[PDB]
């Protein structure tokens, strides 16, 4: 419970940060930007989006160690804290 | 056991869920769409495929944190609960 | 030890699959056949190289949920019990 | 602590190797090299770039199979030998 209120706040800030640096150096839309960011640290990286400048490549190599760990820390915290017990929920008699 | 079969039918119905979703919001071909959508879950992401709609892409962000962790949830389930003991089983005298 | 060494063949034996498997009914070259296989088993899918037949996409569907709890696990004994061992050997006076 | 710092070290070698790597055999200026390793250690893969040549192609083969496990290593220590602590640095009251 509370320990997934706060990776959801660090995710959202992390997530935050990666659309604003993106639409302002790599001049993306804001959604495509929130767009790549998810895409990004979840490792999924389609490609249809990535970094062209110096600056973009080099944000992207330290967005990438920093916030994996993070992103998916909150992934398998809402998997175990919050999709785990529903799924039971629905289960037993 | 009856976890494996609980893991199995969840991921068949976060598959159809994406196969339906990008058939028609992003008019792939169904078998393209669960293809699309395998890709999109375990982070392979090749990107022959990409949503181009924001709809699509509001959607996807969505689709991966609510099923990355499903998916991998029964990969290692049945990495676990089923090719484990049958690579055993081909070893002991 | 022993550990290492199965999973060392299960692995094999898996990218020798998907080596003839893409080189047979996608018509990669057997290096660019193996080359995709692994790149499609560690989820890093760079897209260079993707299936275009449906054939090819249903066997792709089908071998990333088979291979990459084996894949992984070899990598993570691999680090464990080899790479893990020879960083400390370097390491204690 | 001593952990982290073994782990820093051990990353920043396998992205010394791949940077001189890929800018030698693959053209790439360092730091298309070093985005490109960092790229595909992480599994994120875009695509943007990939390599061309046979030798490139071995290389990446063999650098992904040694590479993930030390850089997720690293990832996971530094989210937990060090952010971790710092999150609840500026929780409690
Ligand atoms: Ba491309
Ligand atoms: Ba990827
Ligand atoms: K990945
Ligand atoms: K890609
Ligand atoms: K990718």
């Amino acid at each position: 419970d509370k320990e997934f209120q706060v990776l959801f706040v660090l995710t959202i800030l992390t997530l935050i940060s990666g659309t604003i640096f993106y639409s302002t150096v790599e001049g993306l839309r804001p959604i495509d930007a929130l767009y790549f960011s998810v895409v990004t640290l979840t490792t999924v990286g389609y490609g249809d989006f990535s970094p062209q400048t110096d600056f973009g490549k080099i944000f992207t190599i330290l967005y990438i160690f920093i916030g994996i760990g993070l992103v998916f820390g909150f992934i398998h915290k809402l998997a175990v804290n919050v999709q785990l017990p529903s799924i039971l929920s629905n289960l037993v008699p």
